[PDB]
């Protein structure tokens, strides 16, 4: 069989996540088709959720170390929202991995902006790669983050850096429990442009991982209100929201109703690196002890490993509803589980169309999670027309650019805006007193108001969005700023 660096990777995860190893078969015809594969690979990894496909994340990096003819280093991609300190805690005490690591995790948009040559350094504090050449000699995973197609402003950014990223023949695995014939398309398309070697893996229907997660029953209701209303003492509770402000109000509440003050928790993206850091761990020191309520936004959807009893949860469209449901019963002796959805809640960053589309089309096909066949459909009906609102000119120029080696972020900003711009989502690091936190340019503005913001090394005063995108504009070129953060940063809520 000649696969060693799998075998690696799969002792070495079962030891520090304490499970006893299993067959898990799609795993390794995905590593293998990689591996061998005489032109270069665009794997599409169709599992569902809690399958345990970041394996062949950890095995294609081991892989590295012994054979890069292929690729140099693995670079995981989360989606945009989510945390990525879960991951880094593993691949750190399972593997003990400006320096090359043999495995990055990035997130969906710091990746789309090193593709455009711009400045990403303070996100990847020593630093493990600040250079578009360092991706293009990598393999790099998309884990659930290709959904940043759903996002309006940031359809045709992204677009450009998968169709600048096959221009180059770089392997390309995209790993999602929710892949509509939509993205499918999209994804075939730039794989047969450029002679890829396409391939999609979905597990069979006699497949171990799906038979046994049919013996667990766990229903899913609807409600409407407050999500307090529904908590359950005695048991894991989970309240994952679609916003910031709406889990730290939720949380504010929380901390004296529950039982047991310690066991409540509080986690999202406005927080710093090491806080996020002490929360992972104790939350993996919860997960063997008891019960605990974990209140959280979208970030704890994607890179957190979790499994709760009861699950309370804001509408959303499918693709990060099947995300949320997937940490009810996650693990192997976990039978019975709950989820309430709340129809009334607030949309925040979803479009309106999409969640109530699921929301309709769940309700007449009651589906069952970690089983495809009951919410695949709804996933190809939901997640569809993309290339409505793609700037198919300003798409050709980044491509463009990306080509050029002589072309700098100077001349990707300026030709961004001749077609203030897509810069309404590059965040801007926000200094805390040692650690450091990400903001988008309008909640710089909001904390300017409130003069809790000192900026170093820039003159203008900011009110007037157009001056924060400003400040967003200068970090991206690299230019010697510090935004800085004069309150007190507060050790449970985060940054407002
Ligand atoms: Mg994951």
């Amino acid at each position: 069989s000649h696969m060693r660096a799998f075998e690696d990777a799969l002792q070495k995860l079962a030891k520090a996540k304490g499970f006893k190893p299993e067959r898990r078969p799609l795993l390794e015809g995905a590593f293998h088709f990689i591996t061998s594969s005489e032109k270069p690979p665009f794997l599409i990894l169709q599992a569902p959720t809690g399958y345990g496909k970041t394996l062949l994340s950890y095995a294609l990096a081991v892989h590295s170390l012994y054979d890069a003819k292929l690729f140099d280093r693995i670079i995981h991609v989360l989606p945009m929202r989510s945390i990525i300190e879960d991951i880094q805690k593993t691949a750190e005490e399972a593997f003990g991995f400006l320096h090359l690591f043999p495995l990055n995790i990035t997130t969906a948009d710091t990746f789309t902006w090193d593709l455009l040559k711009l400045n990403t350094k303070r996100r990847h504090r020593g630093y493990d790669y600040l250079t578009q050449a360092s991706i293009l000699t990598s393999l790099v995973i998309f884990d659930e983050a290709h959904f940043l197609l759903e996002d309006k402003s940031m359809v045709t950014a992204f677009l450009s850096v998968i169709e600048f990223l096959t221009s180059q023949k770089v392997p390309i695995v995209i790993m999602t429990a929710t892949l509509s014939e939509a993205h499918k398309k999209i994804f075939k398309k730039y794989a047969n442009k450029n002679n890829y070697n396409f391939k999609v893996l979905d597990p069979e229907n006699d497949d171990p991982f799906i038979k046994r997660e049919l013996k667990k029953d766990i229903k899913i209701e609807f409600n409407r209100g407050d999500p307090l209303n529904f908590i359950e003492p005695g048991r894991r509770n989970a309240i994952i929201v679609n916003s910031v402000k709406r889990a730290v109000e939720i949380f504010d509440r929380a901390k004296n109703i529950w039982p047991e003050r310690d066991r409540v928790m509080l986690i999202h993206g406005r927080m710093t690196s090491s806080h996020k850091r002490d929360l992972i761990n104790c939350l993996r020191k919860w997960q063997k002890e008891g019960d605990f309520l974990l209140i959280g936004t979208q970030a704890v959807e994607a890179g957190i490993d979790f499994s709760v009893d009861l699950m309370i949860t804001d509408r959303a469209p499918i693709n990060s509803l099947i995300q949320r449901f997937g940490r009810v019963a996650r693990y192997k002796n976990e039978k019975e589980g709950e989820i309430i959805i709340l129809e009334d809640a607030p949309y925040g960053p979803y479009p309106e169309d999409k969640v109530e589309k699921t929301l309709d089309l769940m309700k007449r096909g009651q589906i069952l999670p970690r089983i495809p066949e009951t919410y695949q459909t709804i996933v190809t009906e939901v997640h569809r027309s993309i290339t409505k609102n793609v700037n198919r000119e300003l798409k050709g120029e980044l491509v463009r650019l990306m080509k050029d080696p002589s072309k700098r972020a100077p001349d990707v900003l300026s030709a961004v805006e001749s077609l203030i711009s897509i810069m309404r989502d590059f965040l801007i690091p926000l200094l805390v007193e040692d650690d450091m936190v990400l903001i988008t340019p309008r909640k710089l503005l909001e904390l300017y108001s409130k003069e809790l913001v000192e900026i170093k090394g820039f003159n203008k005063e900011i009110k007037s969005l157009e001056d924060a995108y400003k400040v967003a504009k200068s970090v991206a070129l690299g230019e010697n700023i510090e935004i800085i953060f004069i309150g007190n940063y507060d050790w449970e809520r985060g940054i407002p």
